[PDB]
């Protein structure tokens, strides 16, 4: 109870304090999840521990050209033991088990125990590979063949294994209506907190009935609307807005148990108002009251109490028995356009007509219908309604990617969002792990606690680690927001409940990040006292001390579940000298190499926005690949680990347009005055046929950021924020703003165009393949049209500056030309290519310029 409270980073008997029967029942029906989870862990024993936490990734595929890819035919590995820095390299064959690896290294040792009892564990993570299954099925090798680094094993005693397994099982077994004619009216009595009021039923976006506005000013009203209480949908929005703008709130007419309410609310309202705005009133907002405590506008309510008993919402057997009761020339072309819209287009009353009368032939030839199906009814008649519901169950599951759009602001009914989560338990893990960013943000949307959405996003994180730490920082980087404290703390809790082993490996994070916060004000406050040469000095003597190396060392990243952090490479160590002094922390490297694990940690600054990006450049990466074409694109890695703060993972060997052209130490430059500095950097680091790698990863790199900036609308490019990897890959760093709200147009510069040619100006070939490509990226990216709208749609709720109405994801329409037809769009991609092109010396300098204007 107390472990649980320092870690999610609220206290639990804040929730009892709250004295709410919604909070406390959703507290008691997911401890019967978390226990039961507890109780499946005690069964398993031995190796089986790993083969639910971290199982061997592998695939039963063959990989192309795998003669010449191997070492005459084999696989060289590099192991050392647990506590020996002796490392043994040797030559293992695909085709034999992971057991050879155990045997041929310990008779290396024996020379200079048995195999059986030792267990190959992957270099600095938490990674293992064993089985009888042959080396070249599991992933890791795979992986190390294809990107040609070598593969490095840690051979770890199974007694070991044993003692990590006991230590973990030890904290686990320490866990022991319809009928009623009469039309629906509120009373408005008091506004305490005050410095008219208009009122309206919703359901979404639509209008149940018409809006109600009371006398201009204590009002002591009776507000009738046009709708009677049995035509009433159970997820109804009751929205008030005061009136010019005062404030604004929002309630539910049925609560969690699905009963009608009854007798006085109060009703705690909002000062910050959107500039978006339906009917006067804001049904995307909230329904959530002001957290604030007898301080901020609040409006009292009265409810119809003079009923003798409580009248519920209708069961699901009764719904069905309504739709049998009423049960017991077709234009097909126009039917196909309204079916093929995208999620952000709205319906007309004309419109909603056909596919309400096409509801059998949508059923029986088109599944892809029921998003437009849901929305041909306006859910102000109970008819509608139940003959909708028993269309419903009897339709089949839609896939993944196209179940997410039932789950956004039009989609408010429960048995809608049910089947949505339903289709989404198809998925698995790792494509669960690429949206669970929107899904996060969903929960904001959930009226009530106890939903199918919050049930299955916690049966995943509970049976896997990586989706659980993910999961786990996702809800407490809001957690201190008042407005989701209470949602979010909840769903915090069921998890630490369910995954006391995983309680450790998490502490460890929150401890760290916490010594992070403290250095990061600690050099704030020394800033104007203290000088750049002695301020380094300053970071070092800190870091050096034994509080903050305990802290910092030998735990999992938060970034990477599987990625050890081990001990600090103090001297690497950095900061910059800007206003929030972010922080800049390099890993040491083990026995075997290697490229130093580095990671930035940013206090002040919102990464929310470049949280996004890099998912929609991950998904990028995904629909690229799916068609046949890898890009080799570098998504690194970015969470907000809480309010203002988090962290960002470190590509290595990689250098800003900027540093590049301000040669570091002493390098060969002289062109001269540094003259084409990308292909000479790149010229130093690649020599013969792995400066030809370098040329095709840079070319095809390059491709992938001018159609992705262009696309989703990233502004601002310099030679600060455009950085190049040793390899060749070319990535975008500091994503501030989107979808431009820093419109944007295709940028290109002769500095890349240099690198594409190899130099040569005659070259045309080269940069032909290249224009070609960011021809193929765009046109792959606009299939996919109506998931980009959808993911973003999701976003709304998140608090984004940037992305707040449906008017901002109207910019990703414009840029991926979806109004225009294939022919048309390309042409448009094709003249702002031109234009990219015919300012690409201007780019040059205004980039050059920027570098200028430095220190
Ligand atoms: C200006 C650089 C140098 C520096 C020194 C100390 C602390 C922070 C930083 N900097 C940054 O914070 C820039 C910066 N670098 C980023 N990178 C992520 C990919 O690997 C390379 C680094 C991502 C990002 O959003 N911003």
């Amino acid at each position: 109870d107390s472990k649980i409270g320092v870690l999610i980073g609220k206290g639990l008997h804040e929730f009892d304090a709250l004295k709410d029967p919604e909070v406390n029942e959703f507290r008691r029906k997911m401890r019967k999840f978390s226990e039961a989870k507890i109780q499946s862990l005690v069964g398993l024993s031995w190796i089986d521990w790993l083969k639910h936490t971290y199982p061997p990734e592998h695939e039963p595929s063959v990989l192309e050209n795998l003669e010449d890819k191997l070492y005459g035919g084999k696989l060289v590995v590099a192991v050392h033991f647990e506590n020996s820095q002796d490392v043994f390299s040797f030559q293992v064959s695909p085709n034999l088990n992971p057991i050879k690896i155990n045997e041929l290294a310990i008779q290396k040792r024996l020379t200079i125990a048995s195999p059986c009892d030792y267990v190959l564990q992957v270099s600095g993570r938490v990674e293992y590979v064993f089985g009888d299954h042959p080396l070249i099925q599991f992933q890791y090798i795979r992986n190390c063949v294809m990107n040609r680094t070598l593969p490095h094993f840690i051979l770890v005693e199974c007694c070991k294994i044993k003692k990590m397994y006991e230590q973990e099982m030890i904290a686990i077994e320490a866990a022991i209506i319809w009928d009623n004619n009469n039309p629906f009216q509120i009373t408005l009595v008091k506004g305490n907190k005050l410095n008219h009021v208009r009122a309206g039923l919703f359901h979404g976006t639509e209008l149940l009935c018409k809006t109600v506005v009371s006398s201009e000013i204590i009002w002591n009203e009776q507000l009738e609307f046009d709708i009677n209480i049995c035509d009433l949908p159970r997820m109804a929005r009751l929205c008030f807005a005061v009136y010019y703008p005062v404030a604004w709130v929002n309630t539910m007419v049925f609560d969690f148990k699905g009963q009608l309410r009854s007798g006085d609310v109060i009703l705690h309202s909002w000062s910050s108002f959107p500039d978006e705005l339906e009917e006067m009133l804001n049904p995307m907002g909230t329904v959530q009251t002001n957290p604030y405590a007898e301080n901020a506008t609040a409006l009292h309510i009265t409810f119809p109490e003079n009923k003798k008993q409580p009248c519920y919402y209708p069961p699901f057997d009764k719904i069905i028995e309504k739709a049998a009761e009423l049960a017991s020339k077709k234009f097909l072309a126009v039917l196909k356009e309204i079916l093929d819209r995208d999620p952000l287009s709205q319906l007309c009353e004309n419109e909603m007509d056909l596919i309400w009368t096409l509801r059998q032939d949508c059923r029986e030839n088109f599944p892809q219908s029921l998003p437009k199906l849901l929305l041909s009814i306006k859910w102000n008649k109970l008819e509608d309604v139940a003959q909708l519901q028993a269309l419903l169950q009897i339709w089949p599951k839609l896939p993944p990617r196209e179940a997410l759009e039932l789950l956004d602001f039009n989609y408010p009914d429960q048995y809608v969002r049910e089947y949505a989560v339903g289709c989404l338990r198809q998925m698995s893990d790792e494509e669960l792990s690429q949206y669970l960013l929107q899904l996060v943000q969903v929960l904001k949307y959930e009226p009530f606690l106890d939903c199918a959405l919050s049930r299955f996003l916690l049966e995943r994180a509970l049976d896997n680690r990586r989706i659980g730490q993910f999961l786990f920082w996702h809800l407490r980087s809001e957690v201190h927001t008042p407005a989701v404290s209470v949602q979010f703390g909840v769903i915090l809790e069921a998890y630490c409940r369910g995954s006391v082993g995983h309680m450790k490996v998490l502490s460890k994070q929150v401890e760290a990040l916490n010594k992070l916060k403290t250095l990061n004000s600690l050099i704030k406050l020394n800033a104007v006292k203290l000088s750049r040469a002695k301020g380094k000095e300053a970071m070092h003597t800190c870091l050096k001390q034994s509080a903050y190396r305990e802290a910092l060392s030998d735990l999992q990243s938060p970034l990477n579940p599987c990625v050890i952090l081990s001990e600090l490479y103090v001297e690497k160590c950095k900061y910059m000298d800007s206003k929030m002094k972010p922080l800049w922390l390099v890993y040491s490297s083990r026995a075997f190499g290697e490229d130093s694990v580095g990671v930035i940690f940013k206090n002040g600054d919102d990464l929310r926005q470049d949280m996004l990006t890099l998912q929609m450049l991950r998904l990028m990466d995904l629909l690229w690949k799916e068609a046949g074409l890898d890009l080799r694109m570098l998504p690194y890695g970015c969470l907000a680990t809480g309010d203002r703060s988090g962290l960002i993972e470190v590509v290595s060997t990689s250098e800003t347009i900027a540093d590049i052209q301000l040669n570091s130490s002493n390098v060969a430059a002289t062109a001269a005055f540094n003259k084409d500095a990308l292909l000479n950097w790149l010229k130093e680091y690649n020599s013969g046929d792995d400066l030809d790698r370098a040329i095709e990863e840079f070319t095809l790199s390059c491709a992938g950021y001018c159609v992705a900036s262009y696309v989703l609308g990233i502004g601002d490019r310099h030679s600060d924020n455009i950085m190049v990897k040793k390899t060749g890959q070319l990535f975008h760093i500091d994503f501030g703003h989107i979808l431009g709200n820093f419109r944007v147009p295709f940028i290109l510069t002769y500095d890349f165009i240099h690198v594409i040619q190899q130099g040569k100006t005659g070259n045309t070939e080269k940069f032909g393949r290249f224009r070609q490509c960011c021809e193929d990226a765009y046109l792959i990216l606009r299939r996919h049209g109506n998931l980009f709208i959808t993911l973003f749609a999701l976003m709304l709720t998140a608090g984004l500056p940037e992305l707040t109405s449906v008017k901002d994801i109207q910019y990703l329409k414009d840029s991926l030309a979806l109004g225009k037809s294939e022919e048309e769009a390309l042409k448009q991609f094709k003249q702002k290519f031109d234009e990219a092109l015919r300012e690409s010396w201007t780019t040059k300098v205004n980039w050059m310029a920027h570098t200028v204007r430095k220190d």
